[PDB]
DNA sequence: CGTGTCAGATAATCTGACACG
DNA sequence: CGTGTCAGATAATCTGACACG
């Protein structure tokens, strides 16, 4: 009842900054990257998740500390 | 630790557009009504709470059978 | 008395290339 | 090898007035 409402694609990428204090920027670079894939709009947009939110703060405690992309 | 998740204004009127059926001028005439106050944002557009989603719902269901807003 | 749709704005997001300590 | 910022696009949202069975 809850790897559903949360994996379903519901935020834009500019709520998304406000919950994180990732940049655009930031968040689409891991798109290209090869490890997250949030799910696109009618209009070309990237609905983000509510455990794809976790997973860009997954990212985000692992960077502050300092870290590269290919090790995670 | 439930008051507070959802009572912050996250959504813009497009996911909550997706959410229910509901159109964003039905969404915006339950405002000027004096029923719903959602947040606005830095350019001025409207964040909806994940509990005033189900403020707009409320008022779905008391539109599909059928009901004026003077009386809700 | 509740909602579709228009037209012209403004904020938000897209991809692409360039910049740099 | 990760991120700010630019410039020109497109989608998304604003307010205002008009339409109608």
């Amino acid at each position: 009842e809850k790897e559903i409402r949360r994996s379903m694609p519901l935020f834009p990428i500019g709520p998304v900054m406000k919950l994180t204090d990732l940049t655009a920027r930031q968040i689409r670079y891991y798109e290209d990257q090869g490890l997250i894939h949030p799910a696109r709009n009618q209009g070309n947009h990237r609905l983000y998740s509510l455990q794809d939110i976790d997973v860009l703060l997954e990212i985000k405690d692992y960077l502050n500390d300092g870290l590269n992309i290919a090790g995670i």
